C-alpha cells in the first residue's frame, strides 16, 4: 500500500487534534485543503490570507493549540506573514503552513512561478520557521511546527511544503510509522522555591500592593488559580484588556476604574503575564508615581522578559499556573492580608469614576454619542456573560475597553500588542468556530475596512456573528475636510455609507441604527436568532476624542 | 557630579561579576578597554577578534557566566560575529560587545567609517541582539544581554555600542540608579512531575538502558547529582567528547569504550544534555539497530529540541540540575537495578577493545605515530587531572578523544559542535585566564594554523600553557602531492616546519621532539614550569587515517 | 559517456577563464581542489579561509576578473564570507564558493555536520548569492555568479554547493551542452551625451578645478584614458590611496602633496570613480571650504552613488572607461585651458609639503623611527616601480601613504574603504600569484597579527614576497602599560618580539633590522633574489601619532 505527501500533510495535522483549517486556496495547496476536508477537518476560506491568519492567530489565544492557517507561495504568503508576526507579537501559537515553488528554480532567482525563498523571508518576522523537502519527514516537521507554536513564549511558526512534496510516494506503513503524535507540546515549567521565597518577601513588605493580570494570565487557562490568589491575597487587581473578564470586572477587588490611582500610588506590583511594554508605560514616567517607588514582582515563562525595561526585583519563570499556584500556596501558608486603607483608598476612587461615566451611559442625545451606544452594548455583555466581544477601532475600541464590563474569561479579542486594525473580522470567524458562542463584534468604521470583505465568508459559513459599525464617517472622527476643498478630507469615509446594505448583498441581515434603544433590540435579535448580521449605527461625527 | 557612557558600561560590567575582556583594541573601544583595565578588570588583547571571541565563548562554557568579547565596528565585529556564531551553535553564554559608528549616516547607506548596521547583521547568526542609544539605558542593555546570554538554551549575544554612546555625560546618581544587577539570570526550570513519571516508566521497563552525557550535562555543574544518577541506577553510560571526565572516563558503568554495542543495542536511551544530532547519527540509521529498537528519555532546557529528529517518548524539559535530581529520587524510590546480563555483554567488549588499543600505544616506531605520541599524553592527563586538554585537527582530535582518558569535569575542551579549526588557541587562553590551571593543547598542524598567531598572547600574558602541535606535515596526512609537479600538494604545508622556532620569536619555549619518551619529558618540563611552551613532534607523515 | 557535479565545476571555471583557485580544504570540497589541480588550475591552499579569502578579493581588483575562493561549510563559510563583505564594500568583483551539508536537514534545523543555510546567511552581506541543486545548472550557476560579480559595482558572489550536488552523473553531452561561456559579462555602459555636455559646461566654467581619481577608475583599466583627461585638460588631480601610481604620484599635475590646499579652495571637482564617504569627509565640513563653495561632477557606473550624501550637479552614469573617453573627446573638441594660477599654487603648495618633509626622511635618529625607515622604502619603489606594495597599520598605513610614491597603476594594496587590518599576507599571496611581480608587503605589527600565519603559505608556494614589519612593539606605539601594575598594557606586544624567527620556522629568510641602511640592504637582496623573505624592522616605540 502506498501513501502520499497529501496524505501525509492531513493525517499528521489530525493526529495531533488539528480540526479546522483557516485557508485561501489556490496553487499548490487546493487539493490539500479539499483533502483535509474530505478527511473530516472543518476548512473555512477566506476572502484574504491576512484574515485566515489573524483567524488562526486568535484560535491560538482561545484554545491553546496551534491554529493552522494555509495559503499558496510568495503573494498568498506575504499575505499569511503578515498575521503571523501580529502572532507572535502577542505570543499566540499559531502554524502558518504554506505551499512553495521549486526549490532549485528558485535557489538560483531564475523567476519561477510566485519565486520567493519564503523560508529565508519568514524567519525575520515569526518565532520559528521550517522547509519539509521529504514525504518521510512530515511528520518530524510538524511536529517541530507545534513544539515551536505552543512552548516557551508561544508564537507563529511558518511551515513551508514545495509543491513537489505532495505528490511524493511513499510506502504506506513507512508513511504512518513516521508520524508523531507529540508528546507534552506545552510543558509545565515550575518555579525554583526560591524565587517564590523572594517574590513572597517582596509581597509581605508591601504598603500598597496590587496585581496585574495580563493576557498571558488569560491565556494560561488557570482562572481558579488566579481568581484565589487574588481573592485568597485580598490585593487589588488591574486587567489589562485582555485579561479582562478573567475574574469578573465588577469583582470587589478590581481597580480597574481607579487605574490611575492605582498604578501611580501602588509600592509592589505584582505582574502575570503582563509585559512593561507601552500599554503599561514601560515602567517608567509619572504613571508610576516617583522614581524609586516601585518594587516589581513578575510571572512569565520568558526568562528574557525580566529587566527588558526597568529592574525586576522578584523575577519568577515558569507558566502561569505552576507560579500562580507556587505563590498561593505560600500566601496560604503565611500573608498577613492586604492593607485596609489601601484597599478603601482605591475603592473610593472606583465609585468615584464610576459615578462620573453613569450620566454619560444615559444621555439620549441625537445623533447618537459613543457613550449612549455603549452603554447600550453593556447590558448586552451583561445579559450574555459567554457571548465573545470582538473589538477594534480608536474611539470605539478605547471607550469599549472603558465602559462594558466582561464576566467571563478570554471572552475580549482587540486589536492586541501591535494595535493592528484589521483583526475584526478575521477574529470573529474562529472565535465562532473555535467555540461555538455567539460573536458581537464592535467595529469602528476604519477598522472594519481593513477586513470587511469577510462579512461574506461569515454568510457563508451561517456563523452566529452580530456585527455593530460605529458609523462615524471616519477615522477618530468625520469632520475632517480639505483646506483647498477639492477632495474629501485625509480621514473621512462617504458620509453615512450604508455597511448594513453591503451585508444583505451577501444574504446576511441588515440593520440601519440611529438610537441606543434601537441597537440594543437589533443586537438582541441578531444574538438570539443566531442570524449572520450587520448593525450599521450612526455615531455622531464630532464626538469622541481627536 | 557626573559619569559618562565609558564609566557606566564598566560599572554595569563590575555590578553584574564580569572580571575579563578578551578584545582586540581600536576606534571606538580603545579607550573603554584602557578604562576596563584601569578600573580592575583584566583585559586580554589578542592579535585577531575571532580568537577573543573563542576566548570569551568557552570562557562561557567553564564559568557558566558569559565570556565578554570586546570589537571595533565592522570588519572587527565580523570577526567577533564569526566566534558568536560558534558559541550560539554549541550553547555556550557569551556577549559580544562591538562599537558602531554614526546612526544616522549608516542608516543612510553614505560609507561611514566602518560602516555597517551591525544589530541588523548580527541578528540572523546570534540568540540575540540590542543596541543602546542612551547611557540611562546602558544598566538595562547590559541586563538584557547577560539574561539572553545564561537563560533557556545559553548562546551568543550580541551588544552593540555606538561610538557617541561612550562620551554622553549624565548626572551621576542617576547613573547610578540606571544600573540593574541582574537577579537569578539563569533561574532553575523544574519539570512537572508527571513528566518525570513518564521517563521513570519507560526506564524501569528497559532491559537495556543506556545513558548518554552531553556537554549540556557538562555546562550544568551538576556533577554530584549526574553520578549519582548513573551509580545508583547502575545503568552504563557513554559520554560525548565534552562529557569526557563528568565522570572519570575508566569509571565501571562507563560503557565509552564499547560505544558501538551500546548504541546498537540499547532499548531505551536517556539523552542527559545531548542532542541526536550528526553526532549521534540523528538517532537513524544502522548506529541505532533496526529501526523501532529505541525508545528515547531526553532532559533538556530547550522544548523546542525534542522531537527534532526522531519521536521523543518521554521529554523531561528542565535545567539539567533540576531534572536529574527529580529522577533520582524517583529511581531511589523504585528501582529493581540495572538487568546485570546488559552491563557483563558491554564490560566484555569494552575489555577487548581497550586491549585490541593497547599494543599501539607502545609500539615504538620511527617516525613517530599517533597512537605512540598520545600514549604519552594520555599519562600526563593521568597524571595531571586537574589540567585542562584543548584538542583539535582531525587524526590528532578523533585519536585523542579515544586515547586520553580525562578524570575530572569541563577539562576537554575541543572543536564542538560546528567542528571548527581554530579554536585552540583562544580556548586555551581563556582556559588558563578563568581557571589558573595548567593548559594542554594538542593541536594538529593545520588546525593550528587557523589561531598560531596567539602564541604571542599566551607569551605575553606568560600564561601555563603547553602547546604540542603534531606536525605531520599537512592535513590527515603530509603524503599528497600535484600531479602536474609544479606546486605542494594542496593538502601538505612546508615539509619539516618548525614551530617551536614561531614561539620563541615571543619569548616562548620551543622543542623539537622526535620519540614518545622526548615528548614525555618536555611536556613535564613545560607544565612542571609553567612557562609558555610549543613542542613541535614529529608525526609520520603517512600514519592515520585518510 | 556520463561526467558528474565536480567535473562540470571545473570545466565552467576552465571556460570562463579562471586560472587560480584560493582556498582551505575539507568535507566537501577537498577532492573539487584536487581535480581543480589536476585538471591544470594553480590551487592555493591557505591556513584560514578569511586570507584565502582576501586573495580572491584583491585577485580581483588587479585582473577584473572574479578571484575565487573556495571553502567548507559553516565555520569556513563563515570566515570566507567575512572577505566576500569587504569585496562587496571595496567594489572588488570575487566569487565565495562553498560547499554545503544536507538541504533537508538543514532545513528542518536537525543539526546536520556544518550545518547552516549559507545562501541565507550570505545574502544581507554580499551582492549575489545563488544555490545549485542540479548538477546540469552549474553552468548556469557559474554564470550567474561571473555576471553578477563583475557587471555593474563589481562586488561578492556566494555561489552554494551542497554536497550532493558533486556526485550526481549526467550524460556527458548533455553537461557539455549544459556549459555557459559568458558573452560580455562586464559590459560598456555609455553616458548619454546629454550628461557629457552637462559636465563639460560645468568643467568649463570652473576657476579652480579638480580631479580626483578613486580605485574604482584604477579598477577600470582605462589608464591610457584616464591619464590623457588629465593631461590634455590640464586640471590638477588628486589620487586616493589605491589610485596612487595610475599616473605617476611625482606627475606634474598631482597636487597629492598639495590635498588639503586642493580639497579646500576648488571650486569643481571631478570625482572619477571616487566616494563622497567617509575618506572624503562625506563632501561636507571644513575640508571643502565654505557651503556652497563646490559643485561636483561624478563619473560612476553606479547610478545610486549620485546624491548620496551632498548634491551632485554633473552626475555621469556609465563605465569609467566610456565616460573618460566621451568627455575627453569634448575637451578635444573645445576646451581654454585650465587656468595656470591655480596650477601654480598647487605647485608652491606641493613644493613647500615636501621640502617640509624632506628632512624627517634623512634623520638617522636611533633607534629608526617611521620617517627614516620609510625613506629607504620610498627609494626601493622608485627603483622598482614595477613592483606590489602591500601596506597596512595605523603609523605604518598612513605615513607610508604619504612617503612612498607609486610610478605604476594598481601597484598599492592597502586596508580599503572599511580599513580592515587583516588583508596582508592574503592580498600578497594573490599580487604575487596573480602578477608574477616582486611584492613589498609594509605592515604594521598589530597589522600583521590579523593574518600572520600565512607566511608559511608565502614559503610553501616560494611567492616573491618581502615582508617588512614595522616592530614597534604595539598598536600606534609601544608605550602604554596598565596602571595597576599586573599585566602587559592593552595595546602592546612582547617587547622586542622576532618575527624574522617566525619566518625561519617555514623555511624562509628572517632578517632583523636596526637602521635605515640595513633594511635597504635586506629588502634589495630579498627582492632580487625573489626568496620569501620577512624583515623585522626595529621602530621607536615612542615615534608615530597616537
Ligand atoms: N502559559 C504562560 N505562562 C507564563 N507566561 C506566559 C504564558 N503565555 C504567555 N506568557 C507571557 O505573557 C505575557 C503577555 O504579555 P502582553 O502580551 O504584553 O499581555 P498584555 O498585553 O495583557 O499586557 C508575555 O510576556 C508572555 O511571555
Ligand atoms: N543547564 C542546562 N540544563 C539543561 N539542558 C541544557 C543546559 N545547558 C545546555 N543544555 C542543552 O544541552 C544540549 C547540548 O547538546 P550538544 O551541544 O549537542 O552536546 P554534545 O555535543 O555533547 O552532544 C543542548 O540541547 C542545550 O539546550
Ligand atoms: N569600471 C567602473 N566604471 C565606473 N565606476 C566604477 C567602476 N568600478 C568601480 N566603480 C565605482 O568606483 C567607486 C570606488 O569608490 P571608492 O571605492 O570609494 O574608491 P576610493 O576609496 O579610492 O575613493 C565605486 O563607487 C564604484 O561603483
Ligand atoms: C494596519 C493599521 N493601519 C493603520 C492604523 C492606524 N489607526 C489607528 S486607529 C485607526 C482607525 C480609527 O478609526 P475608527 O476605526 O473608525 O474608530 P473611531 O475612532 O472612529 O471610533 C487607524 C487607521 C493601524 N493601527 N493599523
Ligand atoms: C574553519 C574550518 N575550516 C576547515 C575545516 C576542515 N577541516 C577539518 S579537519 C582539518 C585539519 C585536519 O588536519 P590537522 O589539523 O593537521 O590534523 P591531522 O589529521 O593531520 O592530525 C580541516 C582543515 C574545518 N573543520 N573548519
Ligand atoms: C579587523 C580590525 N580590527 C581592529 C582594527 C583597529 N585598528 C586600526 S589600526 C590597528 C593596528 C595599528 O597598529 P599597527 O598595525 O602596529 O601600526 P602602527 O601605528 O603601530 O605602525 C588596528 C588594530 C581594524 N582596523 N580592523
Ligand atoms: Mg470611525
Ligand atoms: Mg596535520
Ligand atoms: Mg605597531
Amino acid at each position: 500500500e502506498l501513501t502520499d505527501g497529501f496524505h501525509l500533510v492531513i493525517d499528521a495535522l489530525k493526529l495531533n487534534g488539528i480540526e479546522t483549517i483557516y485557508n485561501v486556496p489556490g496553487i499548490p495547496i487546493t487539493d490539500l485543503g479539499r483533502l483535509a476536508q474530505a478527511e473530516g477537518l472543518r476548512v473555512i476560506s477566506f476572502r484574504h490570507e491576512q484574515n485566515a491568519g489573524n483567524a488562526a492567530a486568535i484560535a491560538g489565544f482561545l484554545t491553546k493549540k496551534p491554529g493552522i492557517c494555509l495559503t499558496v507561495s510568495a503573494p498568498g504568503f506575504l499575505n499569511g506573514l503578515t498575521a503571523l508576526a501580529n502572532a507572535t507579537t502577542n505570543c499566540f501559537p499559531m502554524i502558518l503552513i504554506s505551499g512553495s515553488s521549486e526549490r532549485e528554480i528558485v535557489d538560483l532567482q531564475q523567476g519561477d512561478y510566485e519565486e520567493m525563498d519564503q523560508l529565508a523571508i519568514a524567519k525575520p518576522l515569526c518565532k520559528a520557521a521550517f522547509r519539509v523537502l521529504h514525504a518521510a519527514d512530515i511528520g518530524i516537521g510538524v511536529a517541530r511546527a507545534i513544539r515551536a507554536a505552543v512552548s516557551g513564549r508561544p508564537g507563529g511558526v511558518y511551515l513551508d511544503l514545495p509543491a513537489k512534496l505532495f505528490s511524493q510516494v511513499i510506502d504506506a506503513d513507512l508513511g504512518a510509522r513516521s508520524l508523531v503524535k507529540v508528546i507534552d507540546a506545552a510543558p509545565a515549567q515550575l518555579p525554583a522555591p526560591a524565587a517564590i521565597a523572594r517574590a513572597l518577601d517582596v509581597l509581605k513588605s508591601a504598603e500598597r500592593p496590587l496585581i496585574i493580570l495580563g493576557k498571558g494570565a488569560a491565556y494560561a487557562q488557570a482562572d481558579e488559580a488566579v481568581r484565589a490568589l487574588v481573592e485568597e491575597s485580598g490585593i487589588p487587581y488591574v486587567p489589562m484588556s485582555m485579561a479582562k473578564g478573567l475574574l469578573p470586572d465588577t469583582h470587589p477587588l478590581s481597580a480597574g476604574a481607579a487605574r490611575s490611582t492605582a498604578l501611580k500610588d501602588s509600592d509592589v506590583v505584582l505582574l502575570v503575564g503582563a509585559r512593561l511594554n507601552w500599554l503599561l508605560s514601560h515602567g517608567k514616567g509619572k504613571t508610576w508615581g516617583e522614581p524609586g517607588s516601585k518594587r516589581f514582582i513578575q510571572i512569565d515563562i520568558e526568562p528574557r522578559e525580566m529587566d527588558s525595561n526597568v529592574e525586576i526585583v522578584a523575577p519568577v519563570v515558569g507558566d502561569i499556573g505552576s507560579c500562580v499556584e507556587a505563590l498561593l500556596d505560600g500566601i496560604r501558608k503565611d500573608w498577613k492580608g492586604a492593607p485596609s486603607n489601601w484597599l478603601e483608598t482605591l475603592r473610593g476612587k472606583r465609585e468615584a469614576n464610576i459615578a462620573k461615566m453613569a450620566p454619560k451611559l444615559m444621555k439620549n442625545s441625537s445623533p447618537m454619542c459613543f457613550h449612549s451606544a455603549l452603554g447600550a452594548l453593556r447590558t448586552v455583555i451583561k445579559e450574555r456573560p459567554d457571548a465573545i466581544l470582538v473589538n477594534e477601532g480608536a474611539n470605539t475600541l478605547d471607550l469599549a475597553r472603558g465602559i462594558i464590563d466582561m464576566y467571563q474569561p478570554r471572552k475580549r479579542l482587540d486589536v492586541g500588542t501591535w494595535g493592528v486594525m484589521g483583526i475584526g473580522m478575521g477574529f470573529a470567524v474562529a472565535a465562532a468556530v473555535e467555540t461555538g458562542k455567539p460573536v458581537l463584534a464592535v467595529e469602528g468604521d476604519s477598522a472594519f475596512g481593513f477586513s470587511g470583505m469577510e462579512v461574506e465568508t461569515i454568510c457563508r459559513y451561517e456563523l452566529p456573528v452580530c456585527i455593530v459599525i460605529f458609523n462615524n464617517n471616519g477615522i477618530y472622527r468625520g469632520t475632517d475636510t480639505d483646506p483647498t476643498g477639492r477632495d474629501p478630507g485625509t480621514t473621512v469615509f462617504v458620509k453615512n455609507s450604508r455597511y448594513d446594505k453591503m451585508m444583505e448583498a451577501f444574504g446576511g441581515v441588515g440593520v440601519n441604527v440611529t438610537t441606543p434603544d434601537e441597537l440594543k433590540r437589533a443586537v438582541d435579535e441578531a444574538m438570539n436568532s443566531g442570524k449572520p448580521t450587520l448593525i450599521n449605527a450612526e455615531i455622531d461625527p464630532a464626538a469622541g476624542s481627536e
